[PDB]
């Protein structure tokens, strides 16, 4: 006769990970590669050299 | 050859008027003309001499 682990199972401490198992996030390849501008109007204008 | 206004059209500044064009506004002729009471009840009862 002895205190098995099952006999004391209800006394054992518990632990949950403090973080989630997930992939590291990529972000947009477009936002990573191409330079961007802050817009204030919804339809910005863009002069382009022609000649 | 020279830079025409059509060639520089994309570079031209814009201006927008600082305020909206609108007619003048006015309040009800009824509230201007007639006496009014504060109602506290949703109905007021009024006694009228009948005969």
């Amino acid at each position: 006769a002895d205190i098995s682990r099952a006999d004391a199972l209800a006394l054992l401490a518990t632990q949950e990970l403090d973080s989630i198992i997930k992939p590291e996030t990529s972000g947009s390849a477009a936002l990573a590669a191409f330079r961007s501008i802050r817009m204030s109007a919804g339809t910005v204008s863009m002069p382009v050299l022609a000649a």
